Parts: C-alpha cells; sequence; structure tokens
C-alpha cells in the first residue's frame, strides 16, 4: 500500500545480563545498577544519548532486573524523556537489541548504547549531535585501545578509510576498538532479522557493522585520545571507572552524567521541574548540586 | 554456651541516593564481592555459624536469594525483616526469638574489618560467657559513631553517641558481643531524641554495671565503613592492593568455612565449579591444592 | 635609534619551591620532579607548551634543584628544543618570572606555564594553537572548580564578557579558576616591573591579568568541563592525578605527556632520532613505548 | 648484645625511568613522605637506633642532607655508599665496620610494612642473639623474590632466588635478621650467574646449618614494595586510606621516637615548630596532648 511522507532518532540501551562473570559481585544485581562513584552505572549511557538529543529511549534487561530498572528510571517524564522497557530472556548478543525493539523502533532511525559504556570529553554534544544529523547509513566510533583483541577491531588504509572489522581478533589489524555506541538508519532491524549466530551462538553487532561497510554505508570517526571511553569490563576497571569519576567531579563541581542536568541544559525541563526534583534528595550532595544549578550559569 | 550471631543490613535512608535507589547498600560489592560477605567473614571468624540477616522489607527475599540457607558453606542462615530504619538496637527486638537463651554477636552489614590474628582477637571476645565486649579505634571524626571516653589509667567511663565535643577520637565499631541480659535490657529502651533505639544506650548498660569490656581495636587494624561514595570507593582499592598483592582474598565465605572445617574438599571443589571460567571459581579450586599458612 | 620589522612565542616553567607546604615529602627534592605516575611532573606543562608549537622554554627553578632539571631535560637537543634555565633564590611570587626571564623574552610574546599544573583533553593541540596565534594582549583560561577561593577567579557579566580578576577571595564571584597557564604580547615585561608586592609579599599574576583586563587586552576563554585541569595541590590530589593519568595511558595504551612523541608529531625530530631516544630506555615500558610509535599510525 | 641496622637504598637501574631519573626512588614521596621514612621506621619498631643509610654515589649527600646524624629524633645514623648495584649482600661489605662485633639487621628502602603488634612481631626476631630470621609472605607473583619452600610439617627447607618454576607462593620480604656470623658469610659469597652478591646466598647458609628462621608474615599483614609506577600508586593510596580513616600516621619517625622515649615532649615540640603550618607539624604538636593506645 501507499505510504506518505513528513530529531525522531530512537534510542536504545542495552543492560543485560554479564552472565556469570563478575559473579559473586553481580549474583545480587546487575552490573548496569552498579554505582559508578555517586549514581548508577546506567546514568552514564543514558546520559550520552541524552546529549546526542534522544529523548525516546528503549532500555532492555534481563526480567529479574526490569523492575529495579523501572523503580530507578520510570517512565522518564521526570527529564522530559519517554522510557520503554524490554527484556531479554536469554543473553543472545548484542545485535538481538534490534529484534527485541523492533516495534519500538518502528520506521525511525536509532541508536544503540551499551548500558556499562561511559564516555567523557570536550564538546561530546557537539561529536554526538554529528552523527545524529547523519540520517542514512551508519556511525561508529573508533578508539585506540591497549588490548584491541578484546573488541570489534577496525582496519584503516594507509589514506584512513575503514576497510575491514574484525571482532576479537587474536592478531589485530591496528589498536583501533569500535567502542559500544551505535548510530543506524532503517536498515539495520532487517541486517539484524538475517543475522545467523556466530560459533559462540550470539548474534554479533560487528556483522551488523560490517553489512554496512560492504554496502559502502559506515562512516567510522575516530574518537581521539582526548576523550576516556572507559568500561567496566572487570572489577578493576570498575574501581578506575569510579575513582576517574570522582576526581573529576570534586576538582570540578561538576557531575558527569547527571541526567537532571542534562535534561535542563536541553531545555526539555524547566527550571520549576528541576526544583522539584531537588526537594527528595535535599539532603544529599546530589540533591544540593541540582539546587545549585538553578542558581549558577555554566558554560 | 553456643553464640548465634546477626547481621544487620537496613536502610541508609536517602543518605546515597541516587547510587542505593535501586538496591540496598549491603548488596553492592567492594571490589569483588558483596558487601555483606564481609561481616558475615568477620562473624565466621569469631566461630559463628548461626547467623540471623536483617535488612529492609524490600531486599531480604534478595539476601535470601545470595546467600540461601547457608548450607553450602556449613551455616544455618536465617533471615528477619526490619520494616523501619529505627535504630541499631531493634536488632534485638526482631531477633529475641533467634536469640533465645544463647550468646549472641551483631554485627553492621556495610563495616569491614581487615588485619592480622582476627581469628585469634575475636575467638577472645567470643569466649566471654558473660558482659558484652565492644571494640574502640582511633578515628578522624568521631562525632559520626558512639564515642568512648577513657580515664587516665585507661578505663572507659563515658559513651557518647554522636557527641557535638567529643571526649576522644576513639570510635566503637560496628561489631558487638553479648551475654543472655541483651535482649531484656533492648526490650526497656526507650527511643533517643532522635527517635532511635540505641546501641550505645545498650552498651551504656552494661558499663554501668562494669560489664563493658572495651578492647582497643590498634592503627594496625583497618576499620572501614562504606559511609559516602569517596570512602566506598576507598574500601574497594584498598581491598584490590591487598589481593592483587598477594593472591589471597580477604572475606571469601567458601575459604573461611573450609579453614574452618565447615565444610570438605569435596563441597568446596563442588562450590568452584559455577564460576570455574572466572577469578573466583579458580581461586576455591586452587584453595584445594595449596597450603596457606 | 632606529629599529626594523621583519612562531617565535617564547615559553617559561615556572618549577620553583612550593615552600615547606608539602614538607617532608618535598624535603628532599622539587614537587615539579615528583613523578605523576610514569613520569616527572614537569614533563606535563613541558608538554603543554609543545603543544602550543613553543620550541624555545625557560625553566625557572630553586638554586638546589636547577642541576636535577637540567640531568632531566639538558638544552632540549634531544627534542628538537632549546631549553634554558634560570634560578629564582627566594619564592617572590609567580610574575617575578617576568623580570628574572627579561633577558630570554627580549623582544618576543612569550607563554608562562606553571610547573605543576596538568591539562587533558581534546583539540588541546587547538585550543592552544589558537592562543598562542593572537598575538597582541594576553590570553588566559577560565575553568569551573569546587574551590575557587584558592585561585585567581574571573567574573562575567550576563552577556559572558570577562569584568573582574580577584585573587582568592573569600566569596567569589564565580566559580572561575584562572589556569595555571598564560599568554602574554611584548608588554608583561615592563607591566611585571611596575608591580608592588601584595599584602602576603609576593609579586602576583593577577595583577599582571587585571592590567590587561583594564586595558580591554584580555582574553579569557573557558576551558570546558571536558578538559581535565588537574593540579598538585596536596597529597592528595597529587595521588589522584597519578590514578588519573595511569588509567588514561593504561586504557589506551598511549601516552600523556610524552616529549619525545610530541616533538616527534610535531616533526621536531625525525624517526632515526626518535629511535635513538628509546634506545637507551629499551628495556622498559617507556622505551618500548618510543619504539612502537614508529611503525604504527595514530590518529 | 646490641643490634645495628642497615638500610639500603641503592639504585633501581634504568627500571623505572624517566619518573626515577632525577633522583632516586627511596627519596620520592609514598603518600606525605618519602619512601625511606617507612623502612626506617621498621628499623625503630625493631628498637633499633644506631643506623648505617647505604645509598648511591649520586644521592648519599642527599639522604645526609633529609635524615642528618639523627640526633634530632634520638637516633644515629650514618652514610655509605654502594658504588654499584651489585648485589644485597653487598650491605655487610660496605657495613663491615659499622657491625663491628654486634648484631644486625637489614631494610631494603623501598620495603614498606603496615600491621597489627609490628613492634611485636620486630621485637621477637630483634631478640634472638644467634642465627638468623627472616619473614616469608604469601605474594601473586613469587618469581619475583626470594622464594622459601617448605615441607609436609612447616619446615622451610629451601630458598631459590627468582625461580623460573617457583616451589611456593612465598617470598621472603626484604627485612633480615642476623647475629654475628653474617659479615664472614657475606665476605666468602661468590657472585652468582647475575653477577650479584646475593641475600639469598646469605640465607641459605645460615638455612644449611639449620640457624635460619623464617617466621610466616600472615596475611593480615600488609607488605608493599615500589618496583612499578602501579603498585608505587597503590602504596600511596593505601597509606592515604588508612591515615584519613584513623587520623593517625604510619611511619612518623618523630611520633615513634617519641613513644620509644628517644626523645622526650620538649624535643618533640621543637620538631613541630618548622611545619607547624601544614599537617605534619600540626599532626606532631597534637601528639603532645593527646593519649594513643
Ligand atoms: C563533558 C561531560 N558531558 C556533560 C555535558 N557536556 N553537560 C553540559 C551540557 C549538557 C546538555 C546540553 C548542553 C550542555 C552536562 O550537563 N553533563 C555532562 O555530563
Ligand atoms: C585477612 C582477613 N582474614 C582472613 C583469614 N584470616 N583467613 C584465614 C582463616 C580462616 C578461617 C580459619 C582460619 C584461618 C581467611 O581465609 N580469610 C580471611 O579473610
Ligand atoms: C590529548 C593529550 N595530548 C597529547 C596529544 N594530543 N598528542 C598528539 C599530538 C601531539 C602533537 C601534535 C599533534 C598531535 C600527543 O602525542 N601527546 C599528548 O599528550
Ligand atoms: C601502624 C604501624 N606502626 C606504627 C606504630 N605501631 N606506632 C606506635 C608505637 C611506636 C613506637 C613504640 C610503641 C608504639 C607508631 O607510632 N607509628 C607506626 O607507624
Ligand atoms: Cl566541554
Ligand atoms: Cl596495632
Ligand atoms: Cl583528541
Ligand atoms: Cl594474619
Amino acid at each position: 500500500h501507499h505510504h506518505h511522507h513528513h530529531m525522531k532518532r530512537k534510542g536504545i540501551i542495552l543492560a543485560g545480563g554479564s552472565g556469570t562473570r563478575l559473579h559473586p559481585a553481580t549474583l545480587a544485581i546487575s552490573k548496569q545498577l552498579l554505582p559508578v562513584y555517586d549514581k548508577p552505572m546506567i546514568y552514564y549511557p543514558l546520559s550520552t544519548l541524552m546529549l546526542a538529543g534522544i529523548r525516546e529511549i528503549l532500555i532492555i534487561s534481563t526480567p529479574q532486573d526490569t523492575p529495579r530498572f523501572q523503580q530507578l528510571l520510570g517512565d522518564g517524564s521526570n527529564w522530559g524523556l519517554d522510557l520503554q522497557y524490554a527484556v531479554q530472556p536469554s543473553p543472545d548478543g548484542l545485535a538481538q537489541a534490534f529484534l527485541i525493539g523492533e516495534s519500538f523502533i518502528g520506521n525511525d532511525l536509532s541508536a544503540l548504547v551499551l548500558g556499562d559504556n561511559l564516555y567523557y570529553g570536550h564538546d561530546f554534544h557537539e561529536l554526538l549531535g554529528s552523527a545524529s544529523q547523519r540520517q542514512t547509513g551508519a556511525s561508529v566510533f573508533a578508539y585506540h585501545v591497549l588490548d584491541p583483541e578484546r573488541y570489534g577491531v577496525v582496519e584503516f588504509d594507509q589514506g584512513g578509510k575503514a576497510i575491514s572489522l574484525e571482532e576479537k581478533p587474536l592478531e589485530p589489524k591496528s589498536n583501533y576498538a569500535v567502542t559500544g555506541l551505535y548510530f543506524y538508519d532503517q536498515q539495520v532491524v532487517d541486517i539484524a532479522r538475517d543475522l545467523k549466530p556466530s560459533p559462540r551462538g550470539e548474534l554479533e553487532i560487528t556483522d551488523v557493522n560490517r553489512a554496512y561497510l560492504e554496502r559502502g554505508q559506515l562512516s567510522v570517526e575516530i574518537m581521539g585520545r582526548g576523550y576516556a571511553w572507559l568500561d567496566t569490563g572487570t572489577h578493576d576497571s570498575l574501581l578506575e571507572a569510579g575513582q576517574f569519576i570522582a576526581t573529576l567531579e570534586n576538582r570540578q563541581g561538576l557531575k558527569v552524567a547527571c541526567p537532571e542536568e542534562i535534561a535542563y541544559r536541553q531545555k526539555w525541563i524547566d527550571a520549576a521541574q528541576l526544583e522539584k526534583l531537588a526537594a527528595p534528595l535535599a539532603k544529599n550532595g546530589y540533591g544540593q548540586y541540582l539546587k545549585r544549578l538553578l542558581t549558577e550559569t555554566v558554560y
């Protein structure tokens, strides 16, 4: 039948099971509900989507922990967002987010973020706003790491054009890992639907990204060394991520990934709404921070 | 007589929100294990195997999920709820039937202890069949705690809960040993000016009869609580620095049960199987074949 | 007499005494020779000047420690720089750098950096290159901090124009501290010469900066929250600075403030020279890093 | 008999360059004090007051500048040089005349110890008038150290220096107590395959005569060395976490001398005056008026 034709990019946060890998620390709750310093891990990637201008977001978690994500985040209305929830019964891979979120996505552009990925740096807002406005094809970010063999790895020719993607290569072609933030057009769900599980039994995001690469529709932007991309893969790196955020925040007196703040700066909530969000947290440093935001100009 | 143990793992209010909005503090990790493994380990090192875990209505089921009935670790665990955070002394009313006619010990669910001959420092408090024993520890900010005053001869003469003008820098730690008198003392407590049933009031009751032993926990011991986001990060880094230097874990309950002969080599072997692919299971398997002094 | 008229901006690092403040840790050596993680503190501000394109640099230290700075840094030729040395017998204030360095500066533009100031962030190269190219007036950077009362503080009108500078105000007009990096034109030495000591007995850089402000020649650029400006004011912040750098470097496998690297990327030294600098450090991670730089493209 | 002490604070080569290019590692800070305060404090806690400090030619004058003749702290300090890093056992040749006919103890200038009843753990090694005493400690990477093998009954039967295939995870720490035999044993040592005079060879010489006491330093003690940039940062954070929690310092030599009665309240008062405006002087002044148990 006939369709008609007349900002809308939707977001997805994958906040499912980290299996048994960080057990026993994660036996009683999801990794993405563990705090990084002063706030739940999931505030960080949520803030990343918000900085990209995305207000309609699906959170994918396990059946066991969806209610706790719901208690924490609600339907998003407090922060000028709309948050929806979906469950992932079995951790069958990151590309399953698109099958799980098919109805949520509809006919729109989308972005996927890993619920345990934290980014920090300058003009991040601008770096994200950019990729979001590129409507067709896919956009990813490559970042120089010490251990590229743990990641999807991008190979570049001498001109600096991406020419290949390999998932966890034993002999990486570069030290450039693909980060856990992905922007996609309307082709992604069909590409995902045609994926066959890898030898590990999982539906691989690198296969989605390779599909765009083969079509000549993959933009790979370098996220330079002056950005911090932390993930919380080990107990040791989770501790480092906490110390990192604590050092920045205690130095600056400004928070990284405060959603109330980001919504306020985006004009998604007003001063009066922000004041209401501060009232219940007024006795701790978090509510006090929100209060101070109403009476200060921050450039 | 036998001594039963109680871990109070109740609500920290809104103090660490939003980090703790979703889940209680004592279910969160300190480095590589849930915070509550640490006080549980403290009780186990005092030789206590019958333990009641008290937490909020919402999270008691989740402590139950995490720890089970304890039989996998040669423990006997029971659970109870504290409907509202109305004071630490409520532990003895909530746990009155659990305690029965036995000796007891209470540990706070967010207290972490590290040091040498702990097994021995606890055993000597555990051995007193009469009176109460507590530990005093020199801190920078005594006003946050129950504060003990000593006379010139080193005798404890007063306790004040969160004084505006502390008499010393010696705070009472969150580990308490009691005789058969504590339930009856807790039953006669009146709420304090802050609307709480105070553990310090209990301790003062023993002090007034000359039945409070106040042992000094020396500077060569580490007492950490997880009261702020900053100190929480400090506790994790501390445990990480010790464990990665030594190749030995602090407060691994499976290891402690095994060393106490509460489980045998074959039970530990079974416990190691689920986490065989990660560091924790690998650690437990290694405990089967290594002599550690 | 008649003068004639036909990149040349010179740099100065103040690396003098921190008094007794960090004693006893600084009894046996200068604070600016203490390592921050894996390299001496002074590598960081030196790298900052290098990133600004400055190759001619004066290091001001105490008589006691100048030889150790000389042993460490030499005359700069190894790194495509020229380094000169001057002593500050008594810690009489930061603005004394211009009287001490008067002959070094000559008729040129200049930049002053504090030897204990560390900066990290994206397009820092570009942010510095910018200020260096502004030839007339002065350029400074303002950064939101938790404790502005410890610093020179800048006040802005509602339009965002700087209107006042106050040195360590008990009641700061904003949370914007002036950072320890300063770019000056040819007027600075005369302004410094006319300074009278403050009540603390010191020649204040904020008085120099106010002089430019009163003339309408002070540019104050915001260094945003996605940049890290760390100083090493306390034992606690020195520890945090070390952990910060260690987390970035171990994540990325790239160093912050490696002068050999920066000189190589600036074309001030070639591959063969870099190879020679790596030979003596070949057994440790530092020399190994320098070696890897010859065989890798880093964007 | 009296026991003299030696701190070996010599060169770490190019291993931590460029951090240590300008100055030796043991002059750098661990948190708030120079690294060498920590082993000095260890000797002082073992009751040792006559101490020889051995370092590189370049930096001995700077240890002399930092520490003086020790009389301000009720110590008797002397200095000597190790012209080249030719093995720890060189300490006893360099210090032969210093030692004379007395008992001795050697500590490495970059070893940091923390734990309870250290004063007591050292005093019991200090009391042996015959033989040698060392401490073994469970580590993750024993191949970096002198490694001790035990039989089934817990007896030390072998030592290997940096084995490719360690017999256990028990490393010998950098603190050694010796009787009058050590100089003569060191004098007969031959350089090892690595061109070093080995402390492990000295220790094996005592072991062969059944005169090596190998005490276990338990897991409740922290032994830190500052061998890598990473571990250096871990040592500082560890000391910071303890000191800021307790309001008490680890390895403050002025305090240790005062508690040992080597200086009096009036001497400490004078020592506090120079740094009165910072935390360290404020700490020392506070020690005059506070009972710390
Ligand atoms: C640099 C870290 N990112 C970040 C930024 N940039 N901002 C400023 C900002 C948010 C949204 C719209 C305009 C400005 C925050 O408030 N919180 C943040 O966490
Ligand atoms: C280092 C803190 N304490 C501790 C000790 N001491 N032990 C040894 C031990 C446990 C039970 C019976 C005998 C010996 C552990 O296994 N785990 C520990 O956490
Ligand atoms: C982001 C931290 N700054 C930094 C940067 N940007 N670079 C890249 C660079 C240096 C000079 C010219 C072009 C590129 C380093 O090599 N070391 C650094 O420390
Ligand atoms: C915590 C490590 N040990 C330590 C101890 N034990 N003491 C107490 C003490 C010193 C000398 C004689 C009697 C008592 C310190 O003053 N500083 C210390 O660093
Ligand atoms: Cl920014
Ligand atoms: Cl002690
Ligand atoms: Cl960058
Ligand atoms: Cl122990």
